[PDB]
């Protein structure tokens, strides 16, 4: 129940989740949820350190039987096996090794290049359709999913490794429309595209949220359109969040090479700034795309794009919204919110508005207060740098959400 910090190692520079959709009535009277898993290494690994996480909505993990896939380039399967959280529950989340030589999906000598796990099979005890129509209203609350490199020294989240998003379903009309009618201009170029969203604090005056998209290259694309053919950067942010977002900028999101993606926040790298409706959708075009999107143009780089929402009030303020307080001002632990989830999608048209092959990648951002003490467990990670399983760290009477934005005290010292 309880979430991961984040560490960094810039070797797993990718990890896509590739998952078939959910609307044909193939796949919807199917018992088995298809996907593939891409990954690009730059650079060697060996042992037991480095797990493959892949974390699944609990209406799904409640029917999941088996999670297996193909390493790459071999026949025989893998199972995932499932994850026990500390007291020995089941998480939702299953997890197999990284190294292939060590019963894992990717060789670890195999780097500089494109791997791909193929023939992933989530195997359910009963259809898709039989959950999907037992499930509820899919317009807002999605079937998130997640996955992630895992460092099991440290048990933390690779931090370049990410990449989350949503199964889509019928209920996702707009989005299943494009993978329907794709586009024919680049049909080639691209061979996944998978999202990621993550807070920081960094961002303007009350913190924001980034939204890094990465579109995967099949060979060496390189962007050059007459002003007539431009492509468009189609974005849409979560209704449930424009209440607290202040602003939506778009960055430019260069693959560095070896280096990869830089995930951290550089104002300097504002290209754009984006306009959105009601519905939290938007749409931005130029008479050269390239002033946008770093495209890595004939380079076989990963294409990335970078979406930033300036937040107008504190994060701590969405969990803690129509929550109560006592005389004193201090918030009660049972009266906020534990988890939210938020859902965002970016993919890129033609000049008619058709979908580009492949260009769609969703992504969901996982809010969580594990321990309800008003503070959200990023917050406390990344900011104030307190327990995050703990109402007080300290250990002093005061608790941690009332002791950092009502007594303006400490949340780590208590003599
Ligand atoms: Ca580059
Ligand atoms: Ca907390
Ligand atoms: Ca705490
Ligand atoms: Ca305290
Ligand atoms: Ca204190």
């Amino acid at each position: 129940q309880k979430s991961l910090g984040y560490t960094d190692n810039y070797t797993f520079a990718s990890m896509l989740f590739d998952p078939g959709k959910l609307d044909s009535d193939d796949a919807l009277n199917s018992n088995i949820i298809p996907f593939d898993l891409h990954s690009y290494m730059s650079g060697a690994n060996s042992g037991n350190r480095y797990k493959i996480d892949l974390k699944l909505d609990p209406i799904i993990a409640e029917h999941v039987t088996k999670i297996s896939a193909n390493p790459s380039g071999s026949n025989k399967p893998v199972e995932f096996v499932r994850n026990k959280d500390e007291n020995g529950n089941l998480t939702d989340t299953w997890e197999v090794n990284f190294i292939r030589a060590n019963d894992g999906l990717f060789g670890g000598a195999e780097i500089l290049s494109q791997y791909t796990a193929k023939n992933g099979k989530i195997e359910l005890d009963d259809t898709v359709g039989n959950i999907i129509s037992n499930a509820g209203n899919l317009s807002n609350n999605k079937l998130n999913h997640q996955v992630f490199v895992r460092d099991s020294r440290e048990n933390k989240i690779v931090r370049t490794s990410e990449s989350s998003g949503y199964f889509l379903t019928k209920a996702d009309d707009d989005l299943v429309n494009l993978e329907n009618n794709v586009s024919t201009e680049n049909n080639n170029a691209f061979k996944a595209s998978s999202g990621s969203a993550t807070y920081n604090e960094n961002v303007g005056e009350f913190g924001g949220i980034l939204i890094d998209q990465q579109i995967m290259k099949n060979g060496i694309f390189s962007y050059s359109k007459t002003k007539a053919n431009q492509w468009a950067y189609n974005y849409q942010i979560d209704k449930d969040l424009l209440p607290y977002i202040e602003g939506v900028e778009l960055h430019q999101y260069d693959y560095k090479g070896l280096n990869g993606f830089d995930k951290n926040y550089d104002a300097k790298n504002k290209v754009a700034d984006l306009t959105i409706d009601e519905v939290g959708n938007g749409t931005i075009t130029s008479d050269n795309l390239n002033k946008l999107i770093e495209f890595n143009n004939a380079l076989p780089e990963t294409v990335g794009v970078r979406v930033v929402l300036k937040l107008n009030k504190s994060v701590n303020n969405i969990l803690t919204k129509d929550a109560k307080y006592d005389s004193e001002g201090n918030l009660i632990r049972e009266t906020t919110k534990q988890k939210e989830d938020f859902t965002f999608a970016g993919y890129l048209t033609d000049s008619k508005g058709a979908l580009i092959n492949n260009t769609l990648g969703t992504s969901t951002l996982a809010l969580q207060d594990y321990d309800k003490d008003g503070l959200l467990d990023r917050y406390e990670r990344q900011l104030s740098l307190s327990d995050a399983e703990n109402e007080d760290t300290d250990g002093d009477g005061k608790n941690d959400g009332d002791e950092v934005v009502n007594y303006k005290t400490s949340p780590l010292v208590g003599k």
